[PDB]
């Protein structure tokens, strides 16, 4: 079965923007450049998020990350009797993911998706982030969460559940105006209460927003300040509803949105499903 | 299975005389009204009891928890499977509910109950107790928990058990008199020592009393006394022998009881069923 | 399954000294006396042990405790299927022994055993320690343990292992002579690391000693000197090499003797099986 | 399921230089001389390691434990199903090795290798360390590891996991030289990083080296010193990549080398397969 | 002000005996032979305990320790004020104990006393118990304790009190006889209980016994069976009234007892003064 | 009295050596450049090491920190009356320092010191180490510390103890040659078992190394490899005997040593003055 969101890869047009947004305002660390494009750290893997050059501002392919090289034998099957088309990853995409072994296919809505084993580990090269953040949350929980926008939200819940396995969270009822609500689904795999979000969103991307969790609320209000300078806050400080997060969110060059929080509760199997219909507690003021 | 007790309706005559003692005596939180009837809290869920004006002054409905969808579709086959009466509920019944599904059907002696997964947190509207309570113990455990009593026990047990899949915790033989020995059955479904008890009581009511549990002594004792005031108290503090609550009993305005206590026991795989011959180890004694 | 050693009833020709033994040397309660024949408390159960007037002199039954009603008819079933004769307990014999309900049948040398669910709490009747004593340890791992005296140990190991489902703990080969090594089993059905022990040694008692545990090592000192007193200690202060227990042992009325520890390690479902060649770490002198 | 490695045999020329570097510079016990050879001590068994004359100088077996006799039974059964030539130990043989019951075969490239259950403890001969050190690990952990040395890591991966049940826990691809990776497998049977790692190293030995992991971070500081006063040192103090123990290597009279080391990190069921391009995260420069 | 015992010295007729017996029996640390005679240790002090050749067979002298330079200066103020005859230890003396200052003097009775400050640690020669023992407590505690044995308590209590600066604990009013009755007055100077006793005993011995603490319930155990196995037992095991001591008292070569113990409880500076007329809780049997 | 070690600056040949020396070998963080030279930080504070162009490569001031205006004039007094030459910092002077007061004058062998109160905090800056590092270790036990190397070691502990109120911790007698054993003294003035050391070494500097404490082991074992690439190591990893603190030692541009460590043990009022004979219980061999 999955175990976690083990990395994500983007396509830009403005590489140094990307460059100086994770590490300078974010506070990724650098971890040089790759036929898999540059890459920046958060932890001990040597790698979570890639950014490549291109002209499509987006999510350009996620990785989920199973135990070994069984669970990705399982997963491949899964796939292929759910009607997938799945192509085995060749040597030459394994070496540049830095993985074992890994196979690739699409979600109902051509999300390029990736599920592999055997991820490197850098631990001689101690991580060292681009700015004052006294660490990552990631371990069991993976990198963290991003919520897929798509047309038909039925259609792809029954993908991301019945077919990779993701099991429901809660769902908050999001008004978008007097007679617009859209339902969000989130989506666990593991500890962390939600790894993927789905919504029908009108956003001309494959995703809202991705989130990154940090170790102290000072992260938050010290990386919210350093964003708040080149005025790309879209949301103030505030606590989500279900995951009990503590987050602001702001502009990536890309439009794209990055969601920057502490302090979010987890899930277990004793976990029931609820309703909401706000998703914040206090705050996460539009700006 | 069903994971929990997550809210009840009572039909009273007397509305405001209900709304004024669940605030002002109990601490509840008055959470509006709706088609639902008078709402009220005890913590983040938009609403546990519902009071609705009627001639019976009696539990009009209790609504059991599953944790999803998968869960109420489990419950409804095993109800059908054992010759009782379904209905879905309708999406008119949902929404008055403020549930995802839920279905319809009443036990053997007809109380009308509801299995339901998915009702609305309402964490953006933090709980506020109408008086001085720490808080309620609420989360894993549910609600609370009633007594239903009935004409037949062993007839009730088995519905509860065999096809609602209760588990006994113990039973007490409640002495009513030199020739007068009633067996009360004490039943959970979660870590609450008891969800539900059954005995066969000389009441002209579906339950002797419901009780809600607080966080601390002093919230018992403040309770006590605000109740006695008005001449309300059944019982003075005690402590049960089974569950080990430390609580007090009192009359709500329909005659049927509320016992509220604190710092019950849990009960684990490893418990043991028992038998007592006296419900009270101290107090609770009758005034 | 079995999940504790519950009761133990003696036989004896000196009721009054046995009284005055288990009160006034051990600390259990008086706990009045019935057709059960004079009841001994050492928790909140009604009773653990039960004292007769006979000419044996020795351990006249055990009683092994399930979960409930299901346990019950499952092990009913094993013993059965095994081909021992089983018999159910009437209702004059369960009010006796104060259980909801029992089976009753012997073990391969005649030792009469009853297995139950259901047995009476008291905790209406504080327990109050006739000696000194900061308290007993029972709870989930039951009253303590015995050791049988078989004259096969293979045919009673393969008993209570392939039919009563005990499991065994290590083993320790007794020197009892030069030319004499015989082979002690120490079994468990919960977390105490023995409840049961089988050796065949040349006493002609059904029973060498059973053991009841107790909160303190001042417990323990303190009732080593009320025993000395009477010049009834047959072991000096020592701790086992299995359970490491700290313990002394002393003659009963009866001749049996008591085991009084405290301190013992428990076991897991990680528990591997061992041996020894001595049962004491240190202590234990014969005196 | 094998539980844990139990012990080791080493079979060397120099019997006296052994005994003088287990017990003076590493700090074991010696436990004393039988048709076992000389036996040294790390804990409460019997005897960890055993050292015979020998000309090879090398590991002469390697024992695995089981849990108990039903265990055994089932490791016989799987490795005669995988064509593999079993033997029972004799009456003989398990006396020598002091365990109640064991097989004996090889692994693909000649290891002798015993899997057995019962194993004797000495508690009432308390551990007396030869050199300071304040304990060993041990526990649900066994003895420690050894890294088996051979010519096709491919079919020992697939002997030791697929035969005898061990567990990957990562792989390290071992810079030989500019032209030359060989990888190593680690692989686990508990709660311990590795019990086992294979690899394909050109020494002319069955194994690299064999663990110990003691209880302080001043047990291998100490260690370290008096073994580099000999000038033995390998490697320098060092962190692992993988289990993140800190420690040196050292070499043996035989060659063959031995870690020594503490502080590693743990597994569980929710570990995940990585991989590594370095051992050491910091120091272990080969010296 | 005199914060601990700092160390003994002795003068036996049998230095081999006191040698087997301190190492063999007790655990302590054969640390070398100087001209301070055969040394021992119980902790990183380069000596606690040193053993002399001499014909007196009895304590020949004890070294109190103070902080600093200023400490003992003080002290030896206090001393020449009250009329004692205080003499500046020697460039070779110092040497010999191996501290940096000392003063020598006798107490009312006879006993040759020193206050120092400056001892030697030697946390570079890691403590390696002689026998199996855990630990040994000393730290601001110091060494342990003594009970001196003198013709005139008074005397002596106004001496070590108003002189010494030590301050009573409590007192026991030991029973010799049905018409003697003697008083042991318990001293503290730090934490332990107590660090000196004194008492009119009718021995012909300075002192009746020294004592050493251990860390733990066994290692008390294992030694008195190491030491009852010569016959060298004087008393049970048992718990002091006082300092809740469990320990044993044992034969020493020169006829001088010693009480080896373990979880004593402590003092504070709310500590009152009381009476005993027993001087253990249990145990501590005449043997 | 004085608190703690606040500041030094170095004055050296090779500025941009020691830039990178100090951010990317040992981790502290650039702070920026002002009239006070190049400034550092490992903490909170604007800075904590300075370095200015000068060809004396060696320690040009250090700054002792009192906790306010009070404390500063106790100090001057203090002085003054032991005939030292005190000078009024001017306000140039303390605006350089970032300070609000401070007096000037120099140590009996001419090193500058400097007393000051309320240094700056810069919070809104948060430390972001120059390498990978977790933390330092500063708060109430101030910056670290240095060895001062002086002619006359007793006439430099009479002004740092009888002047400053420094207090000895313990006493180290070096051994230098067969010939030659030197004594180091080290004070303590606040929890840190030493901020300042005294040695009649002979080196051409003002002191042999200052130190510096990090949080972690694998702070100092990483930072170790990082200094070892470039062949600066002095001393292997190791512990000492007095503070027990595990570290290395290395070269800065200027030959004064730095010792980078962890772990030390703290002193309190309870402390006792003691000798060693050797710096190191292991490691720290000279390289
Ligand atoms: O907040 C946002 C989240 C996701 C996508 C866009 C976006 C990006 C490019 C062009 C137009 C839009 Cl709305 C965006 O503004
Ligand atoms: O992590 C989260 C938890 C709850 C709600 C949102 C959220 C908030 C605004 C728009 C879209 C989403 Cl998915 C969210 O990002
Ligand atoms: O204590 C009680 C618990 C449950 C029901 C009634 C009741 C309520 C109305 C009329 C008569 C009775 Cl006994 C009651 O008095
Ligand atoms: O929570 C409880 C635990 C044990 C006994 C009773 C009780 C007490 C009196 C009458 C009816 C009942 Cl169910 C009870 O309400
Ligand atoms: O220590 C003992 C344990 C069990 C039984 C007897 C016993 C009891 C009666 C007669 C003879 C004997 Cl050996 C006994 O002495
Ligand atoms: O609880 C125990 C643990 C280990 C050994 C014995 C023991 C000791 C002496 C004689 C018989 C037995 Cl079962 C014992 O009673
Ligand atoms: O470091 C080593 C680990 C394992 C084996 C040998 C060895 C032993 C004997 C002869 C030659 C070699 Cl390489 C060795 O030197
Ligand atoms: O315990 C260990 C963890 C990671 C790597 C090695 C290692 C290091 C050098 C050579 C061979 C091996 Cl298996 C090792 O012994
Ligand atoms: O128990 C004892 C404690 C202290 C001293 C002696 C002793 C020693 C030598 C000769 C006579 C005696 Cl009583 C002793 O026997
Ligand atoms: O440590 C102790 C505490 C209390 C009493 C005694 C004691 C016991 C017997 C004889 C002499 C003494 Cl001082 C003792 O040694
Ligand atoms: O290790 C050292 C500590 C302090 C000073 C010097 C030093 C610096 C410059 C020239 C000569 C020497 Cl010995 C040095 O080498
Ligand atoms: O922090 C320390 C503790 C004990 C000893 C030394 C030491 C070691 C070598 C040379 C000089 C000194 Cl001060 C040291 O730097
Ligand atoms: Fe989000
Ligand atoms: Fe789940
Ligand atoms: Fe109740
Ligand atoms: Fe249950
Ligand atoms: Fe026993
Ligand atoms: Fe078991
Ligand atoms: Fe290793
Ligand atoms: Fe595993
Ligand atoms: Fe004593
Ligand atoms: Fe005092
Ligand atoms: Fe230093
Ligand atoms: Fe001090």
């Amino acid at each position: 079965s999955i175990r976690s969101l083990g990395y994500m890869g983007f396509a830009v047009s403005d590489v140094a923007a990307w460059r100086s947004f994770l590490t300078q305002k974010l506070g990724l660390m650098e971890a040089g450049t790759t036929d898999n494009g540059d890459l920046f750290r958060i932890d001990s893997r040597a790698w979570r998020i890639a950014v490549q050059q291109g002209e499509v501002d987006d999510l350009a392919f996620a990785g989920y990350e199973v135990a070994d090289a069984a669970g990705l034998a399982q997963m491949a099957d899964k796939l292929k009797q759910a009607g997938i088309a799945v192509t085995t990853g060749d040597a030459s995409l394994a070496r540049r993911r830095g993985v074992t072994g890994l196979i690739t296919f699409a979600d109902p809505f051509g999300l390029p998706l990736e599920i592999y084993y055997g991820a490197s580990e850098v631990f001689e090269k101690p991580f060292l982030p681009g700015a004052a953040v006294s660490g990552f949350l990631t371990g069991e929980q993976g990198l963290g969460h991003f919520v897929r926008c798509v047309p038909d939200s039925d259609k792809a819940l029954a993908f991301y559940t019945d077919v990779l396995g993701f099991q429901l969270s809660d769902v908050i009822d999001m008004k978008m105006g007097p007679d617009v609500t859209v339902p969000a689904y989130f989506l666990h795999c593991n500890e962390r209460h939600h790894t993927l979000a789905i919504a029908a969103f009108p956003l001309p991307k494959r995703i809202h927003h991705f989130m990154l969790e940090v170790a102290s609320l000072d992260d938050v209000g010290f990386a919210f300040d350093r964003v708040d300078a080149d005025g790309l806050i879209t949301s103030t400080l505030g606590r989500h509803t279900n995951d009990h997060m503590v987050s602001f969110y702001a502009s990536t060059p890309s439009g794209v949105e990055v969601e920057y929080g502490w302090s979010a509760r987890t899930v277990d199997r004793s976990w029931v499903v609820v309703r909401h219909d706000s998703p914040s507690m206090w705050g996460h003021k539009s700006v």
